[PDB]
């Protein structure tokens, strides 16, 4: 199975388009890291707001890795550290779900 | 952009392999619904357990749709209703994140 690295970000300034765009752009530029197999960035969809749906985050990220070792290499990659240095002031809260496919 | 439908399930009986497998199998069989573009089912990865990583769910699901209207068609599909009827007794809690890619 593959590894699905899912992150949801809540901005310090929710609804601030400039900060949101900066965060999105910063995430997308991580495509420079060759261990990332897929890189998707998103925002809440206009789906029916059901009780079980959390639409309160501002930006979502989905990366796919071949393995836990490749994800580890991403984690330790200088370009990811630069992104956190550049962009972590933008967010107040993050939730990460790392899943291995079955 | 595409629609990423992400669901995390916590089992009533966490760690019960039989229930987990039943849930996984039930999710995978939703491939019968033609509006689903991709269907991935997983469990927590053995990634480094960081404070921001929630590894407490038992089963994860990722579906991709072309549009909010296609997701709506999935939502209303009899085969999804059958899955909920068949399998909802297995889980105690669900969290859903519906993201549109940007």
């Amino acid at each position: 199975g593959m590894l699905f690295h899912q992150v949801f970000f809540w901005l310090k300034n929710p609804g601030d388009k400039a900060d949101r765009d900066k965060l999105i752009a910063g995430l997308k530029a991580l495509k420079a890291i060759d261990v990332i197999q897929q890189l998707h960035v998103g925002v809440p969809a206009a789906t029916e707001k059901r009780d079980v749906v959390d639409n309160s985050y501002d930006v979502s990220e989905l990366m796919v890795f071949k393995s836990v070792e490749d994800q580890k290499r991403y984690r330790d990659h200088p370009l990811l550290q630069k992104f956190v240095a550049d962009c972590s002031h933008l967010w107040s809260k993050v939730v990460v779900y790392d899943s291995m496919s079955v």
